């Protein structure tokens, strides 16, 4: 229930944003839109591609 226009931040073991390949935790700003209860398929596609050998 947030804003579906923010980028995706990648976090390593530390608290500094780094390269996507050397990342540990994915931070999705929002999934369900706060305007007309929409859904964003970009985030799930990125999650699917990242949850692999990357």
């Amino acid at each position: 229930l947030g804003d579906t226009s923010k980028p995706i931040r990648y976090l390593n073991s530390c608290f500094v944003e780094t390269s996507p390949q050397l990342a540990k935790v994915i931070e999705i700003p929002a999934l369900i839109d706060d305007s007309n209860a929409d859904t964003n398929r970009t985030a799930v596609q990125e999650l699917i591609k990242w949850l692999h050998h990357s």
